[PDB]
């Protein structure tokens, strides 16, 4: 079972429920690589839950993407999970690595649908830092979509 | 002409004189594997200067490897120039990221041989918060070694 890796890479420890309750937003995303991130471009908004992938060391996210065009794609996406930021500028934020042979990418996430700009700033910055300079922010100017139970 | 790659990553601006006059040390090093920063193992220090490579896009290091048994080994580098952190935490300060295919490492030099530990721990923060958690700081023990003129 080859899947993409996930890497937790900080979160803010202090916001509830852990992860693998409740929703999360995806913010923004960061690459070496416009290739790393197109396929987000016709993405308004993500709304998904975060659950145990049942076989071992496996992360399963629902989601359902709302798309600039203003539908809605409901998607099940399975990875592997791998073997400052977030206490002041990015309140209710996790960010991950994604990985897999030839691609790696930064992705934050968090409990609120708009956080607070200073985190987008920040984790632009952080990764505009280390050379990762493709950066994708979702707009958010739409409703979310309906998500499972 | 296949050289390393450096690119300037950001500095410390307000530092004199410009870059390829007077001299520079090397503080530390970050990168995904240990093999990245392996050949730093016996180090104690390195005092070096920047000049134009005479051909075009390219930098020289000149430099005097203080090793931690205590002898000095004098290098000339050179490398292809590529087509928050400095403004509080490392005064006198650059980051660059060396690359060649398959490998990258972020190289951290300063004005002053001894900058102020939180420029370190700074840096140390930021790549290790991008899982470039390969980390080498130099000891810094011992005198520098003579460099020519
Ligand atoms: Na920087
Ligand atoms: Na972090």
């Amino acid at each position: 079972p080859e899947h993409s890796q996930l890497t937790a890479l900080g979160m803010d420890d202090t916001e509830t429920p852990e992860p693998h309750l409740g929703l999360w937003y995806f913010i923004a995303g960061a690459a070496s690589t416009t290739e790393e991130l197109a396929t987000f471009d016709p993405v308004d908004n993500i709304v998904f839950n975060m659950a145990a992938g049942s076989a071992p060391r496996q992360l399963q996210l629902r989601a359902t993407i709302r798309t600039k065009s203003g539908v809605c794609v409901p998607r099940k996406w399975t990875y592997r999970l791998t073997e400052d930021l977030f206490s002041s500028s990015c309140p209710g934020g996790i960010m991950l690595k994604e990985t897999g042979q030839g691609y790696q990418r930064f992705l934050l996430y968090n409990r609120s649908p708009h956080p607070p700009e200073k985190c987008v700033e920040e984790f632009q910055s952080l990764t505009s830092c280390l050379d990762f300079k493709a950066f994708l922010v979702t707009p958010r100017n739409q409703e979310a979509c309906p998500l499972s139970s």
